[PDB]
């Protein structure tokens, strides 16, 4: 490789990228992480947060598309669209493309990082924050959700995996969570979500955990080329099973909305649902179910933990 | 990140894996290539020639599944079968798989590294070298086939990229190579192959193999999947004159599965039908691709990663 | 080891610096060199010039002390002084602190870094620029003095190893520019260069750049020191066709030192002088050496790190 | 840089050197340490012993003669040599040149290492652990001097510096340690050691603790190509000033003895105890001792620490 200037990304414990980076547009930290956003010859920009990536400006499109749709379309008619997470704007930027929706409000913690988004990554929101259809909200989703009593009828979760014992990201994928989740839906309501990178057990403890919060829980998958990862989602619901595809229904959705989608296609979205052998088992076998009381974890070794936070 | 012992994988000019060795079983270079074989925490062993990772111990059941199982099974009766590299012996394993198969002829270039494999990576082949349907052909894939006049019912084509203007490889990337094979295939015959890794930011060399076969086959289908070990999605493709390679039928393919009584650990029926759903991006990247690979101006892959023409010698 | 940003410097073909970088001053091209300025928790700002470390703010003063005073002060009263590269500008200021200089000429190819080290280095240069005697030429070295008749009592020369065949630099490394810097020295003049790292293992530029100078100056005396940010040893030279360079007294030095209130944080008067002792297998290499560069075949540094020679144009 | 093997050497912490190797001779672990013999184009074979080098084939004379020979020929007739360290057999390979030595016993923790260095370092030994006059000692240095009451004319201490609070190194450079050791000195004996790296404290601080243990301690330094670092070194005794060089001494002792020097010579040995301004105030300003109860260690940052092992 070329001597200049890297940056070193932890992908798991035994295998490191190392990114060329062209030039540092914005390197910082606020309360809650580093980040450092810098230009890429092959992805484009590139954001950081602490050690691992966030997301890349010439990928994100398969990324967000791949988290937002799937859940969107299987639902009839949404209106009402609550995003955790997701802070470049983009998740918003997808979800608003459903004519249908009337009101999408975004949770996030990091109110300094929405900044660094707003103004260092344009190719991002693409003025998504200004539509007058979205409520951008800086707390803690938890918080939130605890003290608002609005439902929805579309939930999508863009979170990070909760690596490290003190990741206060550990709160955040309890059953208890879900459950609070699931209780501000309305009938018929749907959840669609990132669920971990998949790798020869983060996938395979959310789905379960998930499954302890409601009737219906569908692993997908997508290869996230920015990442050089495939990754796991979910869609989940009580209302039905999302992942129950009719004959010409999602096509015909995705017509009746004029949505523009770049990466996803009816039958690629359905395809995501069907399953390898070994990540059809590594979900069967999965019986850890990450609780209030014992948030699971993932140890800097990659293994699965869990114990009073 | 820790101290100790790494390797420096290439992945594109602008991403660089870098990869811990608790130790190294081999290292060395025959006349064809470098290669280095280590053992890694997470993926077993690992091969990597030259400056990219090759295989996987504990991920080469995805890669060499599939590689091989489409076209064999879209095969209603495969009885001989070529095997174009695939020098760790896994593609001649999983070939053999197929009690249906009588002979499976295998010919790669480097008769030294195929001798590492045969030695340090038993994992891999596991006897298939051995199996006293495999005939093993040391020699340039090309200079065999025109020398030969056998035919066969699938052909599995198991290479690397050609990387460099200087790669004597790139004369099996181009048209009349593909011609070559389609032309010692039975009637109803099926051309399976790994057609380069998709990363459409970087560089078209999946969709520039995929165009260069489809002007030679009348039926040309891309499948992809992405292989953990290389941190890569990766194109494949089936071709043939006598069908649409792709036009299953889950029904028929579960059938021959079960039939063949083929252990599978990472395919199902289902699965497999699946990988040949491309997305729009890849459609188009494949639909508007125009550069074709001829002996005259073969295709090789640029220091940059990129798809480059240029007349030989 | 962490994740995070850092520089990949390179050092030798076998062996490169990974630099962890806390943020970027500034980062660019211009039409010579690339140009990177980090900051660094060990070292302060670092600036790299394509892909070799040329400055450390913390530790900078160490390299300009010995690159400067041994030639400054073992002349016994230098007024004019010419300053051959050195674009950060510290070479400048500490030319400056001897009160004897009424004019510092400096001349170096590439302004526009100049201008980066002006704007982002103060630490560096500290104001040199600005001094009444400095006067900064931007243009070729060699063109400068062909096209000039100046004299000076000191000339120090601060520039990179010319790496590549195709560099242009390679010119003033040859007998003939030295010889030209000779014609533009007073009676008792004496040139001081930083001479390239000393790695006898991996090559002698070192004792290449010496034995060249040796074929130009009746005088060429090398001497060393370790420079912390750049974890090489470095070379350097005193030459002068009026006297033995290295023919001292540790009690002169001092006086000068002390007379010209000059302010020293690395350098003594023993110190200095004992810079010039080295070791056997240094002299050895130094003694051995054949290679003279010249304009008909200029020296330079491959991709190995090695010194070659090769007609130009 | 090329792609292929590599190691990840700690130099400092926002200093590190990859080295690049041809190919991996030996790599392991022993009860102490781990250890990786590689080959280099560069230095040829490399040892590295957990994550630092340890020693170059193609530069250890220089590191070994530095260490070796500035107190064995200020000693006007050394007979009887200690060396506490030096695993690879090139400090007794040096002490050994000395044609008045009669004995010289090498006291190293571990065997195993040392096992390594005769099957795959001949090029360091040459052949000097099978020198009549030499001894080797498998054992806790300490432990052994507290045991053996053998008396010495030089002692050579070739150790790794105390980095990690958990290091047991820390032991080994504490103010009792070099007592301990200059109890073990004939009248006019003279201890020589290599004291640790220099860069903008363990060299001072261990210079400071010496000489609360020995009248006269004097610094040297010698760049080590191999290490791509300064280093510190010092020459200790009670009896005499070691570094009050008289004229023509030093260079008649070389003649003399018949020594095969490659890397020093007379005035080049004296030089090394020239020291930099920067340095010297380095030294004269440091004011921590070692001491058995409150053993000095260096942190993963490069500080100076002090408290209880």
């Amino acid at each position: 490789m070329d001597y200049g200037m890297y940056f070193f990304e932890h992908v798991t414990p035994y295998e490191t990228l190392v990114r060329r980076m062209e030039r540092v547009i914005a390197s910082g930290k606020t309360p809650f992480q580093d980040y450092f956003l810098f230009e890429s010859k092959g992805f484009g920009k590139v954001l950081i947060l602490d050690k691992d990536v966030q997301s890349t400006e010439r990928d994100e499109y398969i990324y967000h598309e791949t988290l937002v749709h799937p859940a969107m379309l299987t639902h009839p008619e949404p209106k009402r669209v609550l995003i955790v997470g997701g802070g470049e704007g983009a998740t918003l930027r997808e979800v608003l493309k459903h004519p249908t929706v009337e009101k999408a409000v975004m949770v996030d913690i990091d109110g300094e990082l929405v900044e660094v988004a707003k103004r260092h990554m344009p190719e991002w929101h693409q003025g998504a924050f200004d539509d007058p259809r979205a409520v951008l909200v800086i707390d803690d989703a938890r918080a939130y959700l605890e003290r608002t009593e609005e439902r929805y009828d579309v939930v999508i979760i863009d979170l990070t995996d909760p690596v490290g014992e003190d990741n206060p990201a550990r709160l955040l994928y309890t059953v208890e969570f879900y459950r609070l989740v699931k209780a501000h839906l309305n009938p018929g309501g749907v959840m669609g979500m990132q669920t971990g990178m998949i790798l020869l057990r983060v996938h395979p403890v959310v789905h379960r955990t998930v499954r302890e919060a409601f009737r219906y829980v569908r692993s997908y998958k997508n290869h996230i080329p920015g990442f050089f990862l495939n990754f796991g989602f979910l869609l989940a619901s009580d209302a039905f099973d999302p992942a129950a595809f009719s004959e010409g229904v999602i096509e015909a959705r995705i017509r009746e909305r004029n949505l523009a989608l770049r990466h996803l296609t009816a039958p690629y979205l359905e395809a995501m649902f069907v399953l390898p052998k070994d990540l059809l088992e590594a979900l069967e076998k999965e019986t850890m179910v990450s609780t209030d009381q014992n948030p699971f974890y993932v140890t800097p070794e990659g293994e699965a933990r869990q114990a009073p936070y």
